[PDB]
């Protein structure tokens, strides 16, 4: 099963902060509105170290208290930007490849359980890669970080430097 920060099990009945490894990397886990975006519908890393980010909501696609190992999950936030339909985290197509975003339209449980959590062999600090899911399921895509002109550290499917976190319980 998952783990946050203290060791204690990750529980969807609550809200976490999805922080890094390293406090130099950034802060959480916010939304922010780029392109031609009419809200904060991009799903970012926060360039601020403190910044806990936003508290996010987890669910299992076994919709249970705790998360398996290896088991699909979707992830969304506690609090959305009032213009999305949805708290839920979805990936589209992106001129900088599939990226995570919030959707104005409502959608469907098979479209936002494309999240698992990948544990890293790193040991005694509970840490994790997110990786995202499509249908041919396959989860042999990591999340990592783009960086945009307006600084923006976007959440999008990279090559290499993967995301690696840590959920904080609330």
């Amino acid at each position: 099963d998952l783990v946050d920060a203290e060791g204690n099990l990750v529980e969807t009945g609550g809200t976490y902060y999805l922080l890094p490894h390293i406090w130099a990397h950034g802060g959480g886990i916010e939304t922010a509105k780029t392109g031609n975006e009419p809200c904060p519908l991009t799903v970012v890393r926060s360039p601020n170290e403190v910044s806990k980010g936003e508290p996010i909501r987890i669910s299992s696609q076994f919709l249970s208290l705790f998360i398996p190992r290896g088991s699909l999950v979707a992830l969304g936030f506690a609090n959305p930007p009032s213009c999305a339909a949805s708290p839920w985290w979805t990936v589209v197509d992106s001129p900088q490849g599939p990226a995570v975003k919030l959707s104005q339209q409502k959608l469907p449980e098979k479209d936002i359980l494309v999240f698992k959590f990948e544990k890293v062999s790193h040991s005694n600090i509970h840490v994790y890669k997110l990786l995202y899911c499509q249908h041919d399921v396959k989860c042999d895509q990591y999340i990592g970080i783009h960086r945009d002109r307006n600084g923006n550290r976007r959440l999008v499917v990279t090559e290499e430097n993967p995301l690696e976190l840590v959920l904080l319980k609330a």
